[PDB]
């Protein structure tokens, strides 16, 4: 299709702020379809050494085709701008409900852990790592469906060499995984160790490496350091503990674990039917 302009939509009010990307809601005039819009300052990206980020989210996402994953649809730019039409998630993050319900009952927590394994499941499958897998990447569409967002930090796994492990630094501290800590790499099983930490967060209501700031977080990963509380739900806790595993080739899903059947099989699931849960409806919050 013709290249779009920024004079073929109607802006409206910023979704979300980050150091150095703005998301702001956009109607296209043409069609009255909605975008988030994604805009970028070429000098602030250039003079902030910025611009790889902003070439590896452009390419991992035009890699992407599937329900749970924030859909790249045009990008177009003008002298001071460049701009990435995405999917809209209308509810938005993920952590917001966390927040606000305190956490999840059983069958949600349930239904969203495995459209996360789902979505993961797919990724891995074309070879790329996420790396920043949080609730804050985690959006909800109107349907209250998951839209995972954020591929600044991702990784394409090279093909031709059979990689498996990746030498940036990149995360956050409360879902980074030991290897990156330790070993300064990651690897597909890095996004199963933040997995466990987001099942967990949902029932819990926060994270289980916590403080207040980086440095001791990262001294509780290396150690293992972290307890469950009263009535978490049992076949969740043996699932997080098949995930918050050090050795990152001993983690449900993982590779050398045989992959996702097995994950997918574990009795936290029984009930799930894993061939079509993007047109399932989803359980009600509250
Ligand atoms: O931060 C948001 C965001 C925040 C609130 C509501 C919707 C969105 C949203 N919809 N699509 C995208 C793509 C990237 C980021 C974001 C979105």
């Amino acid at each position: 299709p013709r290249k779009k302009r920024p004079e073929d939509f109607k802006f409206g009010k910023i979704l979300g702020e980050g150091s150095f990307s703005t998301v702001v809601l956009a109607r296209e005039l043409a069609t009255s379809r909605e975008y988030a819009i994604k805009i970028l300052e070429k000098r602030h990206i250039i003079k902030e050494n910025k611009v790889p980020y902003v070439t590896r989210e452009r390419d991992v996402m035009s890699r992407l085709d599937h329900p749970f994953f924030v859909k790249l649809y045009f990008t177009f730019q003008d002298d001071e701008k460049l701009y990435f039409g995405l999917s809209y998630a209308k509810n938005g993050e993920l952590l917001k409900y966390i927040r606000k319900i305190g956490s999840f009952d059983e069958t949600c927590t349930r239904f969203y852990t495995a459209e996360i394994v789902s979505a993961l499941e797919y990724l891995h499958g074309k070879g790329i790592i996420h790396r920043d897998l949080k609730p804050e990447n985690i959006l909800l569409n109107e349907d209250m469906h998951i839209q995972i967002t954020d591929f600044g930090t991702a990784k394409v796994l090279s093909p031709e060499s059979k990689q498996a492990r990746a030498n940036s630094f990149v995360g956050t501290a409360q879902y980074v995984s030991p290897e990156l800590l330790t070993e300064k790499s990651a690897c597909k099983s890095s996004d199963l160790w933040a997995l466990g930490c987001i099942i967990y967060q949902l029932v819990a209501g926060l994270p289980p490496f916590r403080a207040g700031n980086e440095g001791l977080i990262f001294a509780k990963i290396i150690k293992l350091e972290y307890d469950f509380p009263e009535k978490f739900f049992p076949k969740a806790r043996d699932l997080v503990e098949k995930l918050l595993v050090l050795d990152a080739t001993k983690r449900l899903g993982c590779e050398e674990m045989e992959g996702y059947g097995p994950l997918k099989a574990h009795p936290f699931f029984e009930s799930v039917t894993w061939e079509n849960l993007h047109q399932q409806t989803p359980p009600k919050l509250t």
